[PDB]
């Protein structure tokens, strides 16, 4: 599955980093926090080519994945909301060297439109949001706008022609296009839900 | 006698209840949750049979005192105490994040390598502390979250730290996977990315 591919894909990617050649499924199995036979399972996907030995052949992997999840593809990216969390991902650098290219970022707030959220990175005002999408065929939006805005300025993405959107605000956006949340309230959540089971 | 329903059929019922109140359903019955949960009618009525009879209201279950009763077995009333190492972009963000403390958050410290950034404002009423003294602050304070803001270099060496203090869980925002006693939750927006373009040329 897709989030299952992508554990794998990081891990492989870290492990290619150190310059490892081969990984065992036990090592794999700690790494993921996976079931041996679950990892076994999931990579017989690749067959023999995925295998060296009794582990695993990392790079083939890696480079197998990378495929599917199609790494080599570069993403336009809008950021809607220069607040704490736009500015943040705006200046992630790297980001860029991962495939993703955030040209625009916008704001409703005046004193904010006009200032640099990153370097060549001007906020621009979120009436021209759409205007903007649809011509430079921005793919990916990311909502850093609140709750309660979300789910307009999810319309307003869509409707310009947005592939997906990356949400951050703390609501299940309705639309038609995939949505990725990344809610770091219901994140803590999750973590305090583990945390009470396991000190009960 | 009755047994408390394990904690992640519990989790399940929480958000399932969670759905119902945002729906306006006031009561629910045996049945929908059923329904909605995939579970036997009999093990719903055995599970939620330990809320007694304050999980009940008329034919059906009270959604608010059973989402209320939950809620506080999993944590939900606790104001859980956290402290952010690495007060950069994220951790300035998180740290910044108004209503967390609201939604039960409340990050108490924040701390940093950087003698730049030691003493400065992360955010409004927050210091950016020094963080050789991580660990004393967690026992002291009795942190039980740690967040991990720093580059994933520096991760792993973190995230032992915040473990030998006692702490509780971490949220980690470096992509890397952290090897720790203590529960993890990795927010990796590069992942997220991923895993929505996958999602995007899936639909082709
Ligand atoms: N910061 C966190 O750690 C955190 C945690 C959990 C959830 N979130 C969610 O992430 C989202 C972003 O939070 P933040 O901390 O960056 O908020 P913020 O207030 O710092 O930034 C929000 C920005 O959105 C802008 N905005 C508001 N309405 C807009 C509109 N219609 N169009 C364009 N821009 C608009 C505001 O001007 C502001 O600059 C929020 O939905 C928040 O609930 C953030
Ligand atoms: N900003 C994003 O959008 C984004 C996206 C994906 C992943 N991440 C991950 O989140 C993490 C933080 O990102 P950021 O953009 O805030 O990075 P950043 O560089 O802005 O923050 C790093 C901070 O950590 C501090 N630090 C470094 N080593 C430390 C140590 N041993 N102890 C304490 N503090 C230390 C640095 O002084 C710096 O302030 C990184 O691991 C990054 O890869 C961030």
């Amino acid at each position: 599955v897709s989030k299952r591919l992508v554990s794998y894909y990081m891990c492989l990617e870290r492990l290619l980093d150190e310059g490892v050649e081969v990984v065992s499924s036990e090592e794999l199995a700690r790494r993921l926090d996976l079931k041996a036979s679950q990892i076994r399972k999931d990579l017989s996907y690749f067959g023999e080519f995925g295998k060296r030995g009794v582990g695993y052949n990392v790079e083939h992997l890696y480079d197998a994945i990378g495929e599917i999840l199609g790494v080599k593809k570069e993403w336009k990216l809008v950021v809607v909301g220069a607040g704490n969390i736009g500015r943040a991902v705006a200046n992630y650098t790297v980001m860029k060297e991962k495939g993703f290219r955030i040209i625009g970022i916008f704001d409703s707030d005046p004193s904010k439109i006009g200032k640099e959220a990153a370097p060549g990175l001007t906020v621009s005002d979120v009436s021209e949001l759409e205007k903007f999408v649809e011509e430079h065929g921005v793919e990916i939006g990311v909502i850093a706008v609140p709750a309660e805005h979300a789910q307009e300025i999810a319309e307003r993405l869509e409707k310009a022609g947005i592939k997906g959107i990356l949400n951050f605000a703390p609501v299940k956006i309705k639309v038609s296009v995939p949505v990725e949340n990344i809610d770091i309230t219901a994140s803590l959540r999750v973590l305090t839900f583990e945390i009470v089971r396991r000190n009960s």
